[PDB]
């Protein structure tokens, strides 16, 4: 897809804000 949304699965991966870190933009 992209790096920007990558990460936002990546952030979700790994609990998105279940985890604790902010959403990525």
């Amino acid at each position: 897809e992209e790096e920007a949304v990558r990460l936002y699965i990546q952030w979700l991966k790994e609990g998105g804000p279940s985890s604790g870190r902010p959403p990525p933009s």
